[PDB]
């Protein structure tokens, strides 16, 4: 009997490993800002709280939301950033995901880091195209 989607959120251990190397990589980035590095403390700390409501033997239903959780969450961050640096933070976010994924156990697959980043670029980029900064 095989046949179950577990990419990463399989170990809450794991899971949590990818997400706390995310923002240790972000955090060591020099692009983010004072802010930025504490909102990413912020938005784990949103993760690991799913992440168990998540239940054991992690349902493919629940993880078909929680990429998109994530997204919504990291685009606050990104949402942060003026348009001068919003290519850097973002950089960084797509970079530091994709090895943060593997450094966990579950190695890095495309999709994830595809759906993440589409997702965290498409819920961050309203109205910041025009201003002063």
């Amino acid at each position: 009997g095989s046949g179950n989607s577990q990419p990463i959120w399989t170990n809450p251990n794991a899971a949590m490993t990818m997400t706390n190397n995310l923002v240790q990589c972000a955090s060591r980035s020099g692009v983010l800002t004072a802010d930025q590095m504490d909102d990413m403390g912020m938005m784990a700390d949103s993760v690991n709280s799913q992440m168990q409501k998540m239940g054991p033997n992690p349902p493919q239903h629940r993880l078909r939301a929680m990429n998109t959780a994530m997204a919504a969450e990291v685009a606050e961050v990104v949402a942060t950033s003026p348009p001068q640096s919003y290519s850097a933070v973002l950089n960084t976010i797509g970079a530091c995901l994709r090895e943060s994924m593997m450094q966990a156990t579950g190695s890095v697959d495309n999709a994830f880091t595809n759906e993440v980043m589409q997702l965290v670029k498409m819920l961050s980029a309203d109205s910041a195209n025009e201003v002063s900064t």
